[PDB]
């Protein structure tokens, strides 16, 4: 365990935090004000956005501990049990970010592509279903691996969210392993959504059989990648480093590739914690009500 230099790290870490967290806050506010004060009914993927929204509101209360730990002098003061409180909830919140993500997608295809007229918006019930399977499952791993990490693991320090060898705990290391090919499977599914769902409307744009609102879907096909792209350049870097993370910690090795791996591990987490403050503006800057209010307004 080198104690190596991480001032210029803290800096760097407790700026871009205490944006992301600030931004966030502002954004899933806003989220949830026009979730529920102005939409009375919802449809399956407002559920979802609004569930992503509360997910990413989580997150962003879980953030100001980080700041506070990475700013006072990179050490954690108060007890391991809310280090472990914090980091694992960071993560489920996360998780549960991506999943949700990942059924907007979905059901977004499934809704603009290949559906002809609508299924009378009755989607809403499985909807509440899954996100009520997905909130449970989440609850369930948190408990059991939180009431394990506290008394099973003999590790209480004074140091939070550091780099840790997983020789005492596998089963973590072998689940954050489970955890990333699935978020890899969900970005495979959402990225084929998204493509799909962009040419289609672009065709749709092309083939102009009706003169009004025919520019529209060019728009549309347009917002459809870039929220592609924004989830993209959030999340992919980060599980593409977590399997480096993982192969590094499960071994003996010297800590010289530990602290590039772990400050490259950092740096991973700012970018997809930046997901969280980004994803409430896409749905407000892409909807066109939203977008002409936010000009009239201005
Ligand atoms: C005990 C400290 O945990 C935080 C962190 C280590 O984090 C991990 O290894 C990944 C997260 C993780 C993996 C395996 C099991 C539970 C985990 O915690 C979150 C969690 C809870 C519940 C469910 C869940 O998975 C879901 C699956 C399906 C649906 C919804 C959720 C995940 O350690 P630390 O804070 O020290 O940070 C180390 C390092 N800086 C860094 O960032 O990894």
């Amino acid at each position: 365990t080198c104690p190596m230099d991480e001032k210029l790290l803290s800096t760097v870490l407790t700026t871009s935090y205490s944006v992301i967290f600030i931004v966030g806050l502002v954004g899933n506010i806003i989220a949830l004000y026009v979730f529920l004060g102005i939409h009375r009914k919802r449809n399956s993927i407002q559920i979802y956005l609004l569930n992503v929204a509360i997910a990413d509101l989580l997150l962003i209360f879980c953030l100001p501990f980080r700041i506070m730990y990475h700013i006072n002098q990179n050490k954690w003061t108060l007890g391991v049990i809310l280090c472990k409180v914090v980091g694992t909830l960071f993560y489920m919140n996360m998780y549960i970010s991506i999943i949700l993500l990942g059924f907007i997608s979905l059901d977004r295809y499934i809704k603009i592509n290949r559906s002809i007229q609508q299924r009378k918006a009755i989607t809403t019930k499985q909807s509440i279903y899954v996100c009520c399977i997905v909130w449970m499952l989440a609850l369930g791993g948190f408990l059991t691996m939180i009431i394990l990490t506290l008394k099973k693991g003999g590790h209480n320090s004074t140091m939070c969210f550091h780099y840790r060898d997983k020789h005492n705990a596998k089963g973590e290391a072998i689940f954050n392993f489970i955890l990333v090919v699935m978020f890899w499977l969900i970005f495979l599914l959402i990225i084929l959504s998204y493509i799909k769902i962009g040419k289609n409307l672009l065709r749709i744009s092309k083939r102009r059989s009706k003169f009004p609102n025919s520019g529209k879907y060019a728009t549309t096909a347009r917002n459809s990648f870039i929220v592609l792209i924004i989830f993209t350049i959030c999340f992919v870097p980060y599980h593409a480093f977590r399997f480096i993370y993982i192969s590094s910690q499960l071994n003996v090795s010297s800590c010289y590739w530990k602290e590039i791996v772990h400050k490259t591990n950092e740096i991973m987490l700012v970018l997809s914690s930046f997901n969280s403050c980004l994803d409430p503006v896409m749905y407000f800057l892409m909807s066109s009500n939203i977008r002409k209010i936010m000009c009239q307004l201005l």
